């Protein structure tokens, strides 16, 4: 429109309906110029990387995105509360995103003394990958998400992409991307940009945690009319050889047949928070569970889901195999665990076998007169029909979605690292300030201009994500566990902001407190 | 229109029908004054030439032009690919030029 | 028909569409009589074999079998080379098989 | 149809309507195997060549094919004789083919005797190349046409072809063609093949003698208004120098201003039919007009259309600037002169240059006080603007059409041994027994049949060509050259058949007889 309007208003709150959600940000954004508007290849070379396990081949680009992809983006921690104690299930629907009153900025330095002014005549440019042509980086965990406080003012970070490599060297099935060859929407003050997304069907994730265990699905007052081998030796001696068999029943209940085992493990080697329980040695990466691929290790960062601890050894956590959070201010290096905050995924205990133990054991011989019976301990276990297990919990400082790759086959793609998985997830949203040359020579010159006018932009987003609920249907008599504040006086509010103006997030909350039978 | 509204898009990508591509490019550019806005005769006497072949006389202008008279204009390397193991033979058609968000 | 009509015609080409390519492929057969007219039970004990990895029990037939299931019988070189650099994918979709010019 | 039933009848004859004449030719032919039913790879060294002039590579096919690329074909000499006195001149429009009477037989041979049977089941596959996506073989002049005389039985050539070489070997850009890849018709006896074929517009040849000479276009009674430069000296001793000018007029018509000047020329070696005339050396190859293509040397065989000698110099011929016809029975390899014909080119002698001849003289240099002028001889000459000239002569032995190289560009596109050019010429017309195996093994085996049933086919073909004609307009007042028979006693008669048998063609007759002003 013009200078002088406003080409959008500040929405920030949350609608609950009868079986709909609707959360609505908006944050006020900063975008520099990245890499003075230009394309660079990078690579552990270019970073001064060593470790094979660690090399990549990419380009960093002068764009940026947007990722509003965790939870306390689109949820306060009081709607998140409501959330949590009142549903058994939640999914995302749709999708509104706004940008709006885009204010870009020239910034002289004459002196050790710089000038900001407006320049209103400057464009930004943007553009969605509805296509998804571009490498995606939103289900990557990463930092730069809409502030999870709404009056603070957040960078919006540099948009860049990995390819194939070998060591610091590329191959020619790399591939190069330029996001100048996407058409894009270009934006002076007064414009506005907005577009709508429809996210696929994906199942409602399980807010509640499991009231039965599924090795106690039974009647407990009743006998089995199965038959189990109780009794291999008449006694003590020789030549003392029998088959008894017993009926499985209420008190042996270890033995009884079943329908359905626990789900499949790859084992965690188990740390404790009690610092002397642990080996004096350094076994983080070597003791670290781990998978290959072309040469590489990569560590098994969240494992296939599993309980992170056994009862009542809460103090232990499997190593690689829980999402770890930093407090605020949390430093980047080296940080004692009081700075951190353990996730925990003790509630799927119930259907999921525990990270830092073995799944079970198996016969590795023939017995026989000569040999006796030998077992031998699973570390790890693939599915097996009648297998049944939880996904990981998701948090409020999680991410919600992920891209599903593409690719010929896949099982189960929920995301390991918690929430919805997606072919089709909330598409790349990406900005960058248009370059402004100064001035050119006055005689011709064919190289490309290097001398641009320094730049940067504000302006509000607007998110409005519309959530499916699932209500709770139970019989339960008594009463549940639910999510609370603690009444004990403090000098701090928890999920306030500091006596500094510091927004804190003091404990990681997931989604599981009411519960539901097995 | 005015000075708070963009003048137009940036549109770069290429478009494959059966028998026609569409190539669309977007550069930016800077426009300075050329002569102190003046005409000028030269030569190559006001150059130094000395050769009889290589001998002229013409006129430089305050104004410049656009070129886009080479193929990397109008093809990323993947299409001039694309073009040059699958098709036998092409030839422009039409052509559409935009000039907008200028700045002075 | 009769003894002197031709009851097919040769067909080997390919086709390219926008999104679909019909490959045709005719080649020229001969049958023998097999097993002379019989069926006879076959096993490892008949052929002489001796590991029990290698044990097998079955019949072989008088009767004999078209097999058209690898992709050299349905495109030249070319055409797979036209398949391969120019697509994401492809799959089968429909199918058309014909016997004629039977001599005895 | 049917065993029993003729699939379609003789039709020889030939219709002269008024701008019309509609030739009909049937002939009868047989078809081997060709190749043991295989594709060969061929080369130089396979044939054992040596000279890299002479390289190639290329393919050998099962296949063959049908030439009716002459004009003796679809003219008797009387018809012939009929088109060349009465018109001026003469293109094809329409053709129709035939193949019918397809009769398929067996051959077995005991012990040194053979017995022949049809087999009623075998088939013929037949195709044209409508899209010219084979290399086509018919515009080089080659053997395997349809007889010239009607009861001839004649033997189907075998189709082969010719792609990139170095040396024997082949690069990769080299193309190889199974025609087995190509739709079809399969034929018992009883089925019946046709199609129909349109030229496209083509000039009419001419088939007249110009009775005007280029340089003689002026009226001889009256002065041209041009001045030319008579005299440049005074006379005889020191500084006599003057410019002195005439009228260009019927006493010297050499100096006359003209508007249009002779064709190209590319210079041909002069060879004698009387031998003592010819030096003591072998000039053949080494005296001989070329041009090289990527690095071989090509004799340039027919000339670009030039007259074959000047006015009485009859027994001089261009070393390879002519067409050569053999007479009948001639042998292959190294014939003397009387076995042979030898076209000339003579009636173009008005607009083209003598083949043998310099196009003209040039300037050399700057003439002045101190440098006298100097000319030089022009060997070849390229086209000019106001160059005019004649296309080569068409022979009832000679070629009809040829395919016009697809290509950029060309220049004037006639065939340079004569006919009409085309892009899109009549289409080549593709014949084949089908392979019949012979009986195979009872056990299965996986190579290909190496062993056959011995065979081969015979039929007729007709083809139907409409031929336009272009009358002869013309106010000549005495009369012409006509062709004729000579009436005096001879042993045969001219173009007639053999006391043994054979026919044979004593002349070459080209098409240039009428006249016409220039
Ligand atoms: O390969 C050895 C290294 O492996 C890394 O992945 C690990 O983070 C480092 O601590 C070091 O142990
Ligand atoms: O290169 C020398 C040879 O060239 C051939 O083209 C010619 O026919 C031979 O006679 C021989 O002279």
């Amino acid at each position: 429109d013009g200078v002088g309007s406003s080409s959008g208003n500040w929405h920030c709150d949350s609608q609950w309906l009868g079986d709909r959600v609707i959360t609505t940000s908006t944050r006020t954004w900063a975008l520099p110029t990245y890499n003075n508007h230009l394309y660079k290849q990078i690579s552990n070379s270019t970073s001064g990387g060593s470790s094979n396990d660690n090399a990549y081949f990419g380009y960093s680009t002068p764009w940026g995105y947007f990722d509003f992809n965790r939870f306390h983006c689109h949820f306060s921690p009081r709607d998140w509360q409501r959330l949590i104690n009142n549903n058994w299930g939640f999914r995302p629907k749709r999708l509104n995103f706004k940008l709006f009153n885009i204010q870009v900025k020239e910034v002289t330095d004459n002196n050790g003394v710089k000038t900001i002014a407006n320049n209103l005549t400057s464009t930004v440019q943007v553009f969605t990958d509805s296509d998804y042509q571009l490498p995606y980086v939103l289900g990557s965990a990463h930092e730069g998400c809409l502030p999870p406080f709404p009056a603070d003012v957040f960078m919006i970070p540099q948009y860049g992409y990995l390819t194939l490599n070998d060591g610091s060297q590329a191959v020619g099935r790399s591939s190069f991307y330029c996001l100048e060859y996407f058409p894009s929407q270009m934006l002076r003050t007064g414009n506005n940009f907005q577009f709508s997304y429809e996210f696929e069907n994906v199942p409602f994730h399980s807010s509640y945690a499991h009231s039965q265990s599924l090795d106690r699905l039974m009647n407990p007052l009743i006998d089995q009319y199965l038959y189990y081998l109780s009794k291999t030796i008449n006694g003590s001696g020789q030549n003392q050889q029998t088959l008894k068999f017993s009926v499985a029943g209420p008190s042996n209940m270890a033995v009884q047949g079943r329908n359905y085992i626990p789900g499949p493990s790859y084992r965690q080697q188990r740390v404790s928070t009690t610092v002397t329980q642990n080996n004096n040695s350094e076994f983080a990466w070597p003791g670290a569970s781990s998978w290959a691929l072309n040469g590489r290790n990569s560590l098994m960062n969240p494992g296939p889901a599993m309980a992170s601890h056994k009862e009542g050894e809460d103090r232990f956590f499997p190593l690689s195999g829980s999402l770890i959070f930093g407090k605020q201010g949390t430093g980047r290096d080296n940080v004692d665990a009081d700075k951190v905050m353990i996730t925990n995924e003790e509630e799927i205990k119930t259907t999921n076998p525990v990270a830092t133990e073995s799944y079970g054991q198996v016969a590795t011989n023939h017995q026989s007169a000569q040999a006796q019976a030998q077992t031998g301990w699973v570390q790890n276990q693939g599915i097996l029909p009648g297998m049944v297990w939880q996904d990981r919990d998701v948090y409020l400082q999680g991410p919600i979605w992920a891209k599903i790759p593409h690719t010929d086959g896949n099982f189960h793609p929920s995301p390991l690292m918690g929430g919805f998985g997606m072919k089709h997830p909330p598409p790349q949203i990406l900005i960058k300030n248009t370059p402004v040359p100064a001035d050119p020579p006055t005689a011709f010159n064919k190289d490309k201009l290097n001398s641009f006018i320094t730049q940067y932009s504000t302006g509000q987003v607007s998110v409005e994500i519309e959530w499916e609920l699932q209500k709770e249907n139970s019989k339960r008599w008594n009463p549940e566990i639910q999510y609370t504040s603690n009444y004990y006086k403090s000098n701090n509010v928890e999920f306030a902001v500091n006596t500094e103006g510091v927004y804190s997030e003091p404990r990681p909350i997931g989604t599981r407190y009411l519960t539901r039978n097995l």
